[PDB]
């Protein structure tokens, strides 16, 4: 089995999202010696926005005709598809900023939603079509606030994990389980924490 | 009169909410000869994430004590920052980039959404009065407005609408092409700049 983790935070040993993931992966290696775990930084390494450059070549009408300069427009996409091409389960975490994800994140995104790659199109009378089968995913987010959850206060407020669900969706990534910590600003975190924790324990043991 | 224009999609001339935008904001100051209008580019120009040493200087418990370097490091923000404090109408041009928003424009909420600056807490509360902003949206598909098919997909213009309004600009107003609609929109907006 193949892993690939996306961590999304700018912070280090002091983000709780990526611990969090980080105690997710660990267990699942303890139940899965044999498993492989690719990790793609997307929080502390800047990652690149979509350009002019990067539509003209992806939404190019004969893609076999790009020039070698717009190949190496799509160059990190491609690595970046690639990777979730060859995993079988996809982790990413992340925090909630300003009630959506950390642009690093929303700009991997921009790189792996690919025509022709990951989702396609046919015109009758555009009807989109995903290209990634048999994957699943694991988010896992932690949030300073509280209520962003189902039946939370803040729920409609949340751009968060309800809008990845929906980017992924449309890649075919339908199975999607969400783990979420809230209270990280106040600090009932440690329970909220501790929950989430339990939670991936379990997960990770039964995959 | 004093208009903030921000720009978010890559492309250049050929972009349809950088277009619609410059319609309105051309006919504005044909409306309000004294009108200035500024440019934040956000869309051809790679603005930075937040770092954790962002959050560090931004979240500091007593700020005044700030280093120089931390203030370095929030040079940027306080230049976004002061560009919105010095306007009275935001208009940010945007398209959909799958659900959301291209992630410049995502980049530069980061940046402006500043604790004890745009919104306090006692509690969070906005700290920005008196403004109002204008959202040019231009989207390759259908449905993603209000009463469409696909309206709870639209993590667009809703979510800048809620991010926006965190910091207090709640008068928002939403002019959307998709797929025609375009016509409608420029007519929209030739008649908003009146
Ligand atoms: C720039 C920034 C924006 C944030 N926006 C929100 C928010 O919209 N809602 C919320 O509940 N917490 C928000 N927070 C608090 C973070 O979600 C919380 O600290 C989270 O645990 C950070 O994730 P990490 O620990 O993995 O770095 C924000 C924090 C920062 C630094
Ligand atoms: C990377 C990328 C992602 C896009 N995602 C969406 C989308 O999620 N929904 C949609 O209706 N159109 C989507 N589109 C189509 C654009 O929203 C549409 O072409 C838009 O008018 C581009 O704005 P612009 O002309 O100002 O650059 C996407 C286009 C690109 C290049
Ligand atoms: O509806 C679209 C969509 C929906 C969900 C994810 C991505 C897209 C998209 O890229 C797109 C592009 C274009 S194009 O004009 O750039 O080809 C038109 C429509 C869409």
């Amino acid at each position: 089995s193949r892993i690939l983790a996306v961590h999304a935070s700018p912070r280090g040993e002091r983000s709780q999202s990526r611990r969090l993931a980080e105690v997710f992966l660990a267990a699942y290696r303890e139940a899965h010696p044999q498993a492989r775990v690719a990790r793609r930084e997307v929080g502390r390494v800047p990652l690149p926005a979509v350009t002019e450059a990067f539509v003209a070549a992806a939404f190019h009408p004969q893609p076999e005709q790009r020039s070698l300069a717009m190949q190496a427009d799509l160059a990190l996409s491609d690595q970046l598809v690639g990777e979730l091409f060859d995993s079988d389960l996809l982790v990413i975490s992340t925090p909630m900023y300003n009630f959506s994800v950390p642009s690093g994140l929303k700009a991997w995104i921009d790189q792996i939603v690919r025509l022709g790659v990951t989702f396609d199109f046919v015109l009758d009378n555009a009807q989109y079509r995903p290209l990634l089968r048999g994957k699943r995913a694991l988010i896992v987010t932690s949030r300073g606030g509280h209520g962003f959850g189902p039946g939370g206060e803040n729920q409609a407020m949340n751009h968060a994990d309800p809008w990845l669900r929906t980017a992924l969706g449309f890649i075919g990534i339908d199975e999607v389980t969400v783990v979420a910590a809230e209270g990280e600003e106040s600090g009932s975190f440690e329970d909220s924490c501790d929950e989430a924790e339990q939670r991936l324990l379990a997960l990770a043991r039964s995959a």
